[PDB]
């Protein structure tokens, strides 16, 4: 296997979110691309990653292999990688993966593979809204500072998020707020979620300018981050009743 990706910052943002859900995870490296699924202990939130070969500068993987890793270990390896730089992965045997960070002058890490079994992995929505990622990020952070639950409601024109309780750090996403690019509307809906979980994965918002937010009354919220080249990271969060 030999892979070159043009921007280590995206892997960094993915690892920052994963370490909040799990201590270990598994990249399933196949000839057509890389996949990963991680679910937290309580089976309340999950992250799925799909990185097709088409999104990499170089991707030559004649044989599949599973790369198990400790999320905090990888976060610290990547810690000193602030600028957009290439990351090269070459693995000739199961046991170790060589990661080379380019630019910001050369760092090479030989990472030993560890055993990690993939979650025993098992979607209809009332509203699916494409909204400004930074706007959502701001909203999640502000609500988390003052509430424990984020309420979301949507109709044919907008999605509104606010914290549950007295006054409201309320934020509206719509064309008239210049933050909604598109919306698929089936039925007006309102749901509730633990904002602590959403704040944990806020780094995924660096992956794309827009995020597709999908939900239905008392059903999971789904956030989809579509990346350039066909990449997609999906975050799923179980609902509260209200
Ligand atoms: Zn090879
Ligand atoms: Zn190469
Ligand atoms: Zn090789
Ligand atoms: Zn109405
Ligand atoms: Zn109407
Ligand atoms: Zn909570
Ligand atoms: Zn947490
Ligand atoms: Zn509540």
């Amino acid at each position: 296997a030999h892979i070159v990706y043009d921007d280590v910052r995206d892997l960094k943002a993915i690892i920052q979110a994963l370490l909040k859900l799990v201590d270990e995870a598994l990249f399933d490296i196949k000839p057509e691309g890389i996949q990963l699924v991680a679910i937290d202990k309580a089976h309340i939130s999950l992250i799925k990653i799909e990185l097709p070969k088409e999104m990499f500068k170089e991707y030559d993987v004649p044989e599949e292999f599973k790369f198990g890793f400790n999320t905090q270990y990888m976060s610290k390896l990547l810690k000193a990688a602030k600028r957009k730089e290439e990351i090269i992965i070459d693995a000739d045997s199961p046991e170790v993966v060589k990661l080379t960070l380019s630019g910001a002058l050369n760092r090479v890490f030989n990472v030993n593979n560890i055993e990690v079994l993939p979650p025993e992995v098992p979607l209809e929505f009332d509203i699916k809204a494409t909204i400004n990622a930074s706007g959502l990020k701001n909203a999640i952070g502000e609500i988390a500072e003052v509430a424990d639950t984020l309420l979301i409601s949507g109709n044919e024109e907008k999605v509104v998020v606010k914290g549950e309780g007295e006054n409201k750090v309320e934020v509206e996403f719509s064309k008239d707020t210049g933050s909604l690019a598109d919306i698929e509307f089936n039925k007006e809906s309102s749901s509730a979620y633990d904002v602590e979980y959403l704040n944990d994965i806020i780094s995924l918002t660096k992956l794309s300018d827009y995020v597709k937010v999908a939900f239905a009354d008392q059903k999971p919220m789904q956030l989809e981050f579509n990346m350039e080249g066909g990449g997609k990271v999906t975050y799923l969060l179980a609902p509260k009743l209200s």
